[PDB]
């Protein structure tokens, strides 16, 4: 029966997972279609609650990792071997046997959301809340859900699915449309003015970066375009849906926020314009008011966001409240916003301040509840109005949304980038990639703005290359760094975005990089051709559960040595051109060293790293055509995602030659066992090195393809 309690025990494939289930905890696998792999957990309770506490059982010797709420608004990671080590709101648990990966997904049930937490008798307590006084009840069937298999993303995705099909109410990542924006650079207004953005502040922000050669092709009008006023350090709300007098043009004041949207799209040839706004409209919600229904609503305290997050007992949310709008009126309002944005040609919104939903649900049914009748109506309104799928989602890390995510498609991943403070760029880094491996299940991540000009500016390029979500900058204008920037944008504005979320290697998902003082974080990604790793150093700061915020802390050494394996790139052999013929071969690219390696399969390379260094490589499988001849390409090597370029790559063994269809300009890479005899672009023969020991080979693709034709045809003859 494969996933099954029998006497005391969970069992998993002839394995004991967790001891001393109570009598009180049920189990089903039947469904819809029917028998399932793995089991839907729930409980029966003598009392009829609007919360509840239950033990699943007891968890020691288990390596485990986890991603949970340390802000009501944001996950991180936390590895392990015993139950008491599970944080609060723990939103998802990997665990691993010694080899067979287990998932734990917490889930909503009725008007009830779920959550694991680690007690110190070395329990998993399913943690059951309504987020209501007045929503009750006492029995569960379907609050959480195991599945074990051998291929641990593999398992995720596969017990995402289950629940799917459970519920209906969200799709995954693969089943839904991305906005235009993710293959595109962008700038945000967020980190060059914070409030103060105006509208000639935007202008200039576009006007000094395609300035340099690197035009964005999206821009978000951040926080501070609104029309917003305290009550009569008091908190703002929203008091109309149009702009504020910043966006009215400068002589027309009946011309508001379409002035800016046809300077940034008509002057300066952007095609996306997205804006800022709360899920509640502003902050402090919209001003009570009959139009929209709002009324004032105090945030609820749920006990394990207060335990991870103190200060969320004192924010200026928490102590002077929103003003909600109606769940009656919560169409109209959005649809009224929108309409007005999309009438001025805005694309798109980025929706933040998501969770508190979950602690407004006092009157009115609950957290699953809320959420979702406010998800249904924001959902609405973007697929009227932005019908690209215009929505970011922010600060959205509950599960009460990401089980409705049944249309929005690009998902903040982590807690937002920290321009001055030394400590959140290390974390941030490990943050997004370990939150990736669930969130990524329905989102794709979105891994935040970054600053070109900043001692860590590398450190987070490159990881938002390898992310696979959007790539942009909050630079202040005139303060870019454009050769950094030319290795993630091309002159027309385009990204070499990768397929995937960039995640953990295998290798990675149960050593803790900010905490072990031992490991490199490896985070890889694939392209069609080409895989890409990228290799970090994140110790030296974590949140600390003892100070319940993040914070320094000891290391060992400076430097670390790990390692890196073609295989460490998962879904390598997808980038295979014959995978069953492949011996697992790799090219190794190193685009900082600017080395190419060979790898057979399993052999390892030695990565030295110190804290805040990283790299980058570009692996792609080598294709041997006969004896002696093989070959692999790289792509644009000053790119940090050079495999991105390559869109078709197709090998004539009969004629000793490779015929690729390649993106963009710059410097083209490719591995070749021989000297090549011809090197031709657009049935032209052009120059070209080879060096020798390497293998590597190189000639320049000059400029953007001509036309419209949007590749370049390259013929290499071996
Ligand atoms: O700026 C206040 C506003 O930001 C949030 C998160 O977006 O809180 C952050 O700033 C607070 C004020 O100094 C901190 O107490 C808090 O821990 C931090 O996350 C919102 O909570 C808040 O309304
Ligand atoms: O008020 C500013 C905003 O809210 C944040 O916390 C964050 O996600 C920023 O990227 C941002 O737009």
């Amino acid at each position: 029966p494969a996933v099954r309690i029998s006497d005391g025990n969970l069992i998993i494939k002839n394995r004991t997972i967790l001891t001393g289930v109570p009598d009180n905890v049920i189990t089903t696998s039947a469904s819809e279609a029917g028998p399932v792999e793995g089991v839907f957990v729930g409980a029966v309770f003598n009392k009829e609650e609007s919360k509840h506490i239950v033990p699943i059982g007891t968890l020691r010797n288990s390596r485990f990792m986890s991603c949970f709420r340390f802000k009501l608004w944001w996950m991180a990671q936390r590895m392990g071997e015993m139950g008491r080590d599970i944080p609060y709101e723990t939103q998802f648990l990997l665990v691993e046997s010694n080899k067979v990966y287990t998932v734990f997904l917490p889930l909503i049930e009725g008007s009830f959301r779920s959550c694991l937490q680690g007690n110190v008798n070395d329990e998993v307590e399913l943690c059951l809340e309504s987020g209501d006084v007045d929503t009750k009840r006492s029995s569960f069937t379907h609050s959480l859900y195991i599945h074990a298999g051998t291929d641990p993303f593999q398992t995720i995705t596969d017990a995402i699915r289950t629940v799917k099909l459970h519920l209906n109410s969200f799709r995954q990542r693969h089943e839904k449309k991305l906005p235009g924006i993710v293959d595109y650079f962008g700038w945000c207004t967020w980190d060059a003015f914070y409030q103060e953005v105006t509208q000639e502040g935007v202008e200039a922000g576009l006007k000094s970066l395609a300035a340099g050669g690197t035009p964005p092709k999206f821009v978000i009008i951040d926080d501070g375009w609104q029309s917003v006023e305290r009550d009569a350090s008091p908190i703002f709300r929203l008091t109309g849906i149009k702009e504020n007098e910043k966006f009215k043009k400068k002589d027309d004041p009946n011309v508001g926020i379409k002035n800016i949207v046809k300077i940034a799209k008509e002057k300066h040839g952007l095609r996306y314009v997205y804006v800022w706004h709360a899920i509640t409209g502003y902050w402090g919600g919209v001003r009570p008011g009959e139009e929209y229904g709002s009324v004032m609503k105090y945030p609820n305290m749920s006990k394990g966001v207060v335990e991870n997050d103190p200060t969320w007992k004192t924010d200026v949310m928490t102590l002077q409240g929103l003003g909600l709008v109606s769940p009656k009126k919560v169409y109209k309002f959005y649809n009224e916003l929108h309409s007005y944005l999309a009438d001025a040609g805005v694309d798109g919104v980025k929706v933040a301040v998501q969770c508190v939903l979950e602690t407004l649900g006092g009157g009115l049914g609950g957290r699953v509840e809320l959420t979702r009748q406010f998800h249904q109506a924001l959902d609405s309104s973007v697929a009227k109005n932005f019908p690209d799928n215009g929505c970011i989602a922010c600060m959205s890390h509950n599960t009460d949304a990401l089980y409705c995510s049944k249309q929005a498609a690009v998902i903040r991943a982590s807690d937002d980038f920290y321009p001055r403070d030394p400590v959140s760029h290390t974390i941030h880094i490990a943050s997004v990639a370990y939150n990736s491996v669930f969130l990524g299940e329905f989102m794709q991540p979105d891994w935040d703005m970054f600053h070109s000009v900043h001692p860590a500016a590398e450190y987070h390029a490159s990881a938002r290359a390898i992310s696979g979500g959007p790539l942009y900058v909050s630079d202040s204008p005139g303060k870019h760094n454009f050769e950094l920037l030319r290795k993630l944008v091309l002159p027309d504005g385009s990204i070499l975005r990768a397929r995937l979320p960039g995640r953990p290697t295998r290798d990675c998902l149960f050593a803790d990089p900010a905490r072990d003082g031992v490991s490199l974080l490896k985070i890889w990604n694939m392209n069609k051709y080409t895989g890409v790793l990228g290799v970090y150093n994140c110790q030296g700061a974590a949140w600390s559960s003892t100070e319940r915020k993040n914070i320094f802390h000891q290391t060992k050494t400076d430097s670390l040595t790990g390692s890196i394996r073609g295989r460490d790139v998962h879904s390598i052999s997808e980038a295979s051109t014959d995978p069953t013929t492949w011996n697992g071969d790799c090219a190794v690219y190193s685009q900082s060293r600017g080395e190419l390696i060979v790898m057979p399969y399993n052999v390892s390379l030695p990565v030295s790293l110190k804290i805040r260094e990283h790299e980058i490589f570009t692996v792609s499988p080598i294709s041997h055509l006969v004896d002696g001849v093989s070959f692999a390409p790289i792509g644009l090597v000053n790119m940090y995602n050079s495999g991105g370029a390559i869109e078709g790559l197709r090998y004539e063994a009969e004629k000793m030659k490779v015929v690729m269809e390649v993106k963009g300009c710059g410097k083209f890479g490719s591995y070749s066992s021989v000297k090549p005899k011809r090197c031709v672009v657009e049935s032209n023969e052009i120059a070209f090195e080879y060096d020798s020991s390497s293998g590597l080979v190189t000639f320049e693709l000059d400029k953007m393809p001509i036309e419209n034709k949007r590749f370049h045809l390259i013929q290499v003859e071996l």
